[PDB]
Formats: C-alpha cells, sequence, structure tokens
C-alpha cells in the first residue's frame, strides 16, 4: 500500500484519441508528505502514434487526465482506464479495486481548485522527455495538479512539442517529479 | 506530529524576506527518505523589488538569493531570508505547536558538501533546475541550489534565482521543482 | 527496505573510465518502496577525460560509466565502478560486510527489459543535464539507461556527453536526482 501504479508492462491502458491507443506507465510512491512520481508514455495506435507535422502542422499537443473523487478513487472520465490502476502486488496489481488512497492525492492547500482568487503556478511541474530516446527529439511534459472540474483531485499530463517532427513514433523516456500529499 | 517532514506549510502567507520584510512565500518541503532528503520548492514574490520584473526599465535586475542558515542542531538562524516562525515539523497542513530543537538528519551532508576551505572546491554541492514564471513555458528562470557554502553557520541551503531573458512586467511566481541531497545522518 | 546503497560521499577515486582510478563517481541509491531515489555526480581527476579541450581534440565528446549486477544485485568486478566501497551505508562509510543481496535496489526487468529482439522502448532511459565546475554556461548531458548491458542480470549505465566546444575545462560536475522502478 505504499505504491499506486500501472503495472509496468506494455499492454495499452489509456485512451487519448481512440480506445486503448496508449500505455501510460505511472508509479506513485508515498514518501510521507511527498509523493514520488515516475512517468512515461507509449502511444501504440491512432492520431498520436506517428507524428508527422509536415502532413499535420497543428498536431502539436495532447492531454491525459487522471480525475479522482474524495476517496482518491479514479473516475471513469479519466483517460487512464480504471482496470489498470491499483496498489502494487509483486509485478502486478491487487485483484480487488482499492477503496481509499487520499494519502496519494495532491494537497488542496498547496494546489487549490480553480476559483475567483489568484491562481499560482506552483501547481505545475515542467519536464522534458525524449521521443524514441533520441537526444534531438525533445517534448515537454507539463503536469498540473487539481485544476480539473468534475472531481475532487486531479493530475493532468499535457504533452507538447515545438519542433517539426516527420514520422516520429510517440514513445518516451521517463521523468521523475514529486508533489505535496493531501495527508 | 510528522517527524519525517520539515516544511514552511503549504499556504501562501508570506514567510520570506528577499528585498523587504515578508515580500515573498518560499514553499519548501523537506521529506526525509533515510540518507536522502527529497526536496520540493517554489516561490511567490508578492511585493517589492522582485515582484514585477521589467528589464527594459531595470536592465540590471537579473538575480536574487534566498539563504537558509542552520546551527549545529539544524535549527534555522534568524539571519536567514526565511522566517523562523513557520519553519517546523509538519502537523496536518500546519506545524507542530512548539519550535523544534533538533533536525540534524535533514541537514546537507558535510563530507558530500563541505564548508569553504583550502581544499579543492567541487561542484557536487550545487543542483541546477529551471522553473517557469507564471507557469508560462516561454518564461524560464534558473534556480541554483547550493549546500553548505555560507559562513557563520554549521549548515546552509541557498537558492539563487536568475534569468537571461529581458522580461517586461512579468510577475515573479514559479512552478515547482523537485531535487534531493545527501543527509548528514 | 529503507536503506541506502552508496559509493560513500568522499572524493577518493573509485572509478575507471580511461585509466585506473581516474574518477570519483558519487552515487547514492535510497529505496523508497517500489522506487529507488538516485543522486549522482562525477569528478574526473586524471587521464583522457580530466581536462577537455575541443579546440585541440574536437572528437572527445562523450564517455560511459557502467554498473553491472548479477542475479543477487551484487556489483560485478568488470564494472567501471570499483567494488571496494560500493555497499550499504553506515555513517559516512559502509557496513563492514560486503552485501550478498540487493535485488530490491535493482531496476525492474518488466519496466526495463534486458536487450532482446523485442522492441526497445525509451522508457528505460532518463536524461538530465549537469554543469561542469558549477558554471551555468557549461552544460553536459547525463544519460542514464537501465538493464541494457549484457553479461549481467541488471545494469545501470551513465553516458556523459556535451555539444559545446570546451577549452581546458575540468570534468567535475554538479549533482542530478532521478528515480527508477525497483525489481522488488
Ligand atoms: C532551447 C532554445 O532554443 N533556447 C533559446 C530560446 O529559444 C526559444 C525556445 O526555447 C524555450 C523558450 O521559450 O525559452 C526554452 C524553454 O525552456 C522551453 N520551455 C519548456 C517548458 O521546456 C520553451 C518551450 O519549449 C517553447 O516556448 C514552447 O512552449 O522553449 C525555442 O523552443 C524556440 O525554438 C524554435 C521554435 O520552437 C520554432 O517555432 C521556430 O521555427 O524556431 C525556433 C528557433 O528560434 O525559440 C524560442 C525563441 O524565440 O530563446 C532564448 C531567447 O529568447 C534564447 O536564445 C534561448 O537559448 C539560450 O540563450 C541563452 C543566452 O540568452 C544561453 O545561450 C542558453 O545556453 C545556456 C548555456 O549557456 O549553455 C544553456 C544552459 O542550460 C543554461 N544554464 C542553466 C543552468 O540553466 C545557460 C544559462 O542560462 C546562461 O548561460 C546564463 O548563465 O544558458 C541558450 O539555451
Ligand atoms: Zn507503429
Ligand atoms: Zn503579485
Ligand atoms: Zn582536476
Amino acid at each position: 500500500t505504499r505504491t499506486l501504479w500501472t503495472t509496468p508492462d506494455t499492454s495499452p491502458n489509456c485512451t487519448i484519441a481512440q480506445d486503448k491507443d496508449s500505455k501510460l506507465t505511472l508509479v506513485l510512491t508515498k514518501c510521507g508528505s511527498q509523493i514520488l512520481a515516475n512517468v512515461s508514455l507509449i502511444v501504440v495506435a491512432g492520431k498520436y502514434h506517428i507524428i508527422n507535422n509536415k502532413t499535420n502542422p497543428k498536431i502539436k499537443s495532447f492531454t491525459i487526465k487522471l480525475l479522482f473523487n474524495k476517496n482518491g478513487v479514479l473516475l471513469d472520465n479519466s483517460n487512464l482506464g480504471k482496470a489498470y490502476w491499483n496498489f502494487r502486488s509483486g509485478n502486478s496489481n491487487v485483484s480487488t479495486a482499492y477503496e481509499k488512497a487520499i494519502g496519494f492525492m495532491p494537497n488542496l492547500v498547496a494546489y487549490p481548485k480553480p476559483s475567483n482568487s489568484k491562481k499560482y503556478a506552483r501547481d505545475i511541474v515542467y519536464g522534458t522527455i525524449y521521443l524514441g530516446g533520441k537526444p534531438d527529439q525533445p517534448a515537454v511534459i507539463k503536469t498540473t495538479f487539481n485544476q480539473e472540474t468534475g472531481c475532487e483531485y486531479s493530475i493532468t499530463f499535457n504533452f507538447s512539442w515545438s519542433k517539426t517532427y516527420e514520422n516520429v513514433e510517440f514513445e518516451t523516456t521517463s521523468f521523475t517529479f514529486s508533489y505535496i500529499a493531501q495527508e
């Protein structure tokens, strides 16, 4: 119960543009007041599988959203499928869907929901990953905490790029970050 | 009472003095994972010289430093830029009621990161990161973190913020950055 | 379980890049359950990579440091890092017994498979940038790859490279933090 994850296999678990077009590998490990997070993405099919910005000059970003309720349970409007998200058991998941994971949620005082008051940038973490592990193929992973509606907590990953890629498969190196835990 | 986390609390109440009294909120969380401290930092400037950057008007305003100085018990010294009043071990979203007296296990390791001396100075006591002003991807600024290089203390953690772009009316409030360092014990 | 496996934090050379004991690799691995929190820096003290001059030697642009492990997570003798002071922490030194088992500190084989003819995914790589002499205008890239070496059950390799034309620049670095998924 110290780690929530997607099993680190390559079986698609995520829907960006079409059903099960991607494998998000996300590992959240609770180190007390902070969650240590490790993320990568493999797009296996559909619109975002092979990037060609000569053909499609405006296809330059997409977003994967994890939406959680008050008990830290994943909501079905999330891009990541519910069947694929649970506490670790060996290299797999527990057979039983978890009921509570509030200790893994992003802190609401650190990262408040949208309101009429001033919005601060500290609810964002920026990182760069590399497509196909090539050092000349950067893309930005923007991670934002608790900025989605229709939920109590959220983690969203926005992937974007500024270079003009021609026939580049969207599968990434890994990135580590952390965030302040709710409890 | 959370003895594994020293922090500023996660509120936005100013706790730090860069150019003038309580002109900023340094949000800093140090979580002890044994021999390493996992650190998470961001900064919100609310007033004074570093609140609104305009390098067309002020071409020389390009950097500033926030210093955390610690005595032999890991207690924050009052000449630090960070205030002592809300730097403490965690209790919920606030702090423990009494000011802590020992935090040596959170201090940067003196063999990894020695104080200045006649011995060769090595770069491993620095960590560089980039954060983004206002969360905008075209507004980078560098955060340079240095361990145990200040005099007049047993330990130190200093944050130097700097930028190279000519920003015009850009508020200095940052995205968050995570790093770690080797603990003293 | 909560332990630290490390090189010790001293500056005594422990690593062989081009010639024997030409460098100090400072590496600290801390187990936080299913992830290992890693902290790394490098000091080259002698040999080919100590002082970089790309005006006189423009092709000297990269080098690799490898840690090879057996089925029990024990460091192999043919790694660039020496076995003598790679062990579990005790104060600012090591435990007096060389460790027998560290499978919990090894990179997860499903996340990061050994080389095979299956597709090689990029998720077994982490890129970072460190700075030579602590100077902000002297970046070098540290590319870390998991379980891509043969003749071992697990591996961590550090490739250091740079694109700037450095002139008489000493190769000693700032520190970088990353994590990886643990085997157990
Ligand atoms: C990478 C690059 O080209 N940077 C140059 C920048 O170019 C702009 C875009 O780069 C950014 C940006 O907007 O600033 C870089 C951000 O980090 C990115 N944000 C994130 C979250 O990753 C950001 C985003 O990717 C984009 O904005 C998208 O949102 O990009 C660059 O992408 C863009 O490139 C394309 C464009 O995409 C295309 O559309 C177009 O067709 O072609 C352009 C090419 O122009 O261009 C943007 C500019 O219009 O521009 C700035 C000035 O505006 C600089 O030139 C910058 O390069 C740097 O300049 C400084 C001096 O001014 C130094 O030379 C920097 O080199 C280093 C060095 O010395 O080696 C790098 C070191 O890592 C750094 N050290 C540390 C510790 O951080 C040092 C140090 O800062 C200085 O030495 C001071 O001590 O600087 C050099 O990178
Ligand atoms: Zn394909
Ligand atoms: Zn303001
Ligand atoms: Zn030297």
